[PDB]
């Protein structure tokens, strides 16, 4: 798995409300967050299942 996967949800500066996916590295699997819609960063997926195929790791 990248290690941008290990990074925590960034909303970022923006407020819509989107809601995406995130890895969340101690629980071993994706969460739902609420981007903001600018700005993101890269451990942000629109599903569950792209989420984990990136870094749901080997």
């Amino acid at each position: 798995r990248p290690d941008f996967c290990l990074e925590p949800p960034y909303t970022g500066p923006c407020k819509a409300r989107i809601i995406r996916y995130f890895y969340n590295a101690k629980a071993g699997l994706c969460q739902t967050f609420v981007y903001g819609g600018c700005r993101a960063k890269r451990n942000n997926f629109k599903s569950a299942e792209d989420c984990m195929r990136t870094c749901g790791g080997a």
